[PDB]
Order: structure tokens, then C-alpha cells, then sequence
């Protein structure tokens, strides 16, 4: 039964997608950010100006202190805390309880968001990137070990937000058309390989290893599509050329300035689609996912800006590889098939579209080139 797991995610634009979890005995309810880009389960466990509730260890009779400190520095934001174990459940997920590692966050810097409505983070990637080191078993590994739940999960993130995390199986009600799979190159992040990028159907014509310098990952905790410097600059130039009819603030393309139009007058049609071709499961085959401006120009929720419709450019520069974040994942049904070491993409029920264009997953595409596109 996955019907009860449907629509178990909530969120605000730019502030991630969260699921309700409980920790401790008796259970304490907390909202937890779903993040495929990390591997630590961590919850606020001390007062913070931006937390309206937190994990109170002294009130759980099943809490065990591991007497070990832990620190996680993200690209933006960091926290410090104390490791322990306790019982964890997902009320609107699988009907199981597991004992898992939990980092009790005691200090933090730019981690919690004012008004985000979540109080913790669930890192769904592999032990390789867990802190303090890879010996700290991640939540999903514990869940599979301790229960009969199949080793996979899927995410349907929906734009303005909500969505579904389905654990243990595939919900065919959440997508249409074909599911296309790209291999997980290595299990640490969910690392994948991009073999080609097009803007409105025009090839960026780079050596395809540049697209994966120095890795490409699928990362639900990150809002933006992040691209390696060289690829970012070229994509921005290509996108600028398409939307040349309208001029925008210099800081817009830097993600430092919003662009606003009168309510309901956003000129979506002047902006190009972006296609990412992902390595297929068969030699020299790929498939493409196509992203509309409704995805990469993300609406800002702030009430202060609500007189018009304002958007932030949700593509940004990366020094640590490509990050296919939420704006890439939104509208797609994304299957993290850990058992078969692959990630699947299909058009979801909440996929982005207007009358002329639609987000799509299409294939196969074939290349004569014999160069692998993985970096290093
Ligand atoms: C493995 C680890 C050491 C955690 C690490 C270090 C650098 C980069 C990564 C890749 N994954 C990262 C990329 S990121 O830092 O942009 C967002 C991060 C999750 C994260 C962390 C704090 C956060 N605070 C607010 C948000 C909401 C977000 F949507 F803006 C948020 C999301 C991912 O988890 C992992």
C-alpha cells in the first residue's frame, strides 16, 4: 500500500521538501528535510530562534548517547552536535520502526531557515560521505537492514509545494510514459553521468567530461541546478541569447537579483528549454530530461515581494561538480533504485507544462563517440 504514502511531503519554494518523522519513546513529531545529497540524519535538539520545536532527548526512554561528537559542513550551512541512537518512525511512510543513528544538533550556522517549518535533515545517500566518517550507518541502510523494506525509494517533488516520498517500491500512479534509468556510477553521493547538454535544442558542444567535473550528483536537498564554472558560463550565455528581447539586472544571472513581472504576465515563451542527456544502461545510449523555465525560474514566496510575480534564477555556478537539485527533480518521478544501482526518471503527474511545451523524459538517443563522459 503506497496510497497512504502519497502526498507525504510539504515545503516552501527554495526551502526544501520535508516529511513528518517521529523520534524517541514516546514518539516526538518533527518535520525533516529530505536530502539525497548527504548521509547524516540530524535533528535540532536545542533551542534556536528558527526552531519552534526540537528533539528533547531527556524525554525519550529509548535514547542512547553514543558519547561522540559530530560536525557537518555543507556547501552552505553547517551544524555541530552529539551522536546517539533512538527509535525512528515515518508516520506517513512504511509501517515500521527502526533504531537509527541520530545527530542531536546543538550548535549551527546558517543551517535552519527562518520559517521553513522543518527541524532536521534526513540524508539518504551512502555511508561513504557520512560524518564523522563512513562507519556511521545512514538511516536508509538501517531501515533496510532492520525491516523487510525493499532497497529503494522514490521521490515526486512538485512545484508550487508538496509531493511524495515512496519507500520500498514504485508507485505507477505518480508517473506516466516510460521510466528511463541511468547507472549510479559510484555509491557515495548518488553520482550519475551527463553526456550532453542542449539549450533549446542547441548542443553546448563541450567535451562531455566538462559536464561532470568533478562529479555530477542527484541532490534533493539542493534547490538549484548547479553547474561547473565553464558549463555555467556557456549555459547562461546561451540562455541570455534566447531571452535577448528582455533585459534583466546584472545580478539576476548571478542569483543575486530577482526578476518580477506584473501578476500573471510572466513571458515564459521567451525562455529556452534545457535538456540534460543522461548516460543510459546500454552502451552509447542515453535519454534526455527536458526542463522548462517554469522550473529554472523559481517563484519566490516572500510576502514582501507578493505585489508582482517575482522569480529567482535557479541555475548557479559550482566548484564541486554538477548538482541536479530540486528544480531538476520537480515534475519528474525519480526512482533511487539502490538494489540495482541505478536512478530512474519518468514524467510525474505534477510535471511542468504549458500549452506549447512540457517537461519530458525521452529516449533512446545514440552516439558514435567512444569517449566515456565520467571525470577522472
Ligand atoms: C556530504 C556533505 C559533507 C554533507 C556535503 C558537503 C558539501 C556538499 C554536499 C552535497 N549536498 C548538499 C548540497 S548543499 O550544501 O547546497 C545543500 C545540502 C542540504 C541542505 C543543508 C542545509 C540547508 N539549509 C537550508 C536548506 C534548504 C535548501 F533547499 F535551500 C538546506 C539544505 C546538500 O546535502 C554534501
Amino acid at each position: 500500500s503506497f496510497v497512504e504514502m502519497v502526498d507525504n511531503l510539504r515545503g516552501k519554494s527554495g526551502q526544501g521538501y520535508y516529511v513528518e518523522m517521529t523520534v524517541g519513546s514516546p514518539p516526538q513529531t518533527l518535520n525533516i528535510l529530505v536530502d539525497t545529497g548527504s548521509s547524516n540524519f540530524a535533528v535540532g535538539a536545542a533551542p534556536h530562534p528558527f526552531l519552534h520545536r526540537y528533539y528533547q532527548r531527556q524525554l525519550s526512554s529509548t535514547y542512547r548517547d553514543l558519547r561522540k561528537g559530530v560536525y557537518v559542513p555543507y556547501t552552505q550551512g553547517k551544524w555541530e552536535g552529539e551522536l546517539g541512537t533512538d527509535l525512528v518512525s515515518i508516520p506517513h511512510g512504511p509501517n515500521v520502526t527502526v533504531r537509527a543513528n541520530i545527530a542531536a544538533i546543538t550548535e549551527s550556522d546558517k543551517f535552519f531557515i527562518n520559517g521553513s517549518n522543518w527541524e532536521g535533515i534526513l540524508g539518504l545517500a551512502y555511508a561513504e560521505i557520512a560524518r564523522p566518517d563512513d562507519s556511521l550507518e545512514p538511516f536508509f541502510d538501517s531501515l533496510v537492514k532492520q525491516t523487510h523494506v525493499p532497497n529503494l525509494f522514490s521521490l515526486q517533488l512538485c512545484g508550487a509545494v508538496g509531493g511524495s516520498m515512496i519507500i520500498g517500491g514504485i508507485d505507477h500512479s505518480l508517473y506516466t510514459g516510460s521510466l528511463w534509468y541511468t547507472p549510479i556510477r559510484r555509491e557515495w553521493y548518488y553520482e550519475v553521468i551527463i553526456v550532453r547538454v542542449e539549450i533549446n535544442g542547441q548542443d553546448l558542444k563541450m567535451d562531455c567530461k566538462e559536464y561532470n567535473y568533478d562529479k555530477s550528483i542527484v541532490d534533493s536537498g539542493t534547490t538549484n541546478l548547479r553547474l561547473p564554472k565553464k558549463v555555467f558560463e556557456a549555459a547562461v550565455k546561451s540562455i541570455k541569447a534566447a531571452s535577448s528581447t528582455e533585459k534583466f539586472p546584472d545580478g539576476f544571472w548571478l542569483g543575486e537579483q530577482l526578476v518580477c513581472w506584473q501578476a500573471g504576465t510572466t513571458p515564459w515563451n521567451i525562455f529556452p528549454v534545457i535538456s540534460l542527456y543522461l548516460m543510459g544502461e546500454v552502451t552509447n545510449q542515453s535519454f534526455r530530461i527536458t526542463i522548462l523555465p517554469q522550473q529554472y525560474l523559481r517563484p519566490v514566496e516572500d510576502v514582501a515581494t507578493s505585489q508582482d510575480d517575482c522569480y529567482k534564477f535557479a541555475i548557479s555556478q559550482s566548484s564541486t561538480g554538477t548538482v541536479m537539485g530540486a528544480v531538476i527533480m520537480e515534475g519528474f518521478y525519480v526512482v533511487f533504485d539502490r538494489a540495482r544501482k541505478r536512478i530512474g526518471f519518468a514524467v510525474s503527474a505534477c510535471h511542468v507544462h504549458d500549452e506549447f511545451r512540457t517537461a519530458a523524459v525521452e529516449g533512446p538517443f545514440v552516439t558514435l563517440d567512444m569517449e566515456d563522459c565520467g571525470y577522472n
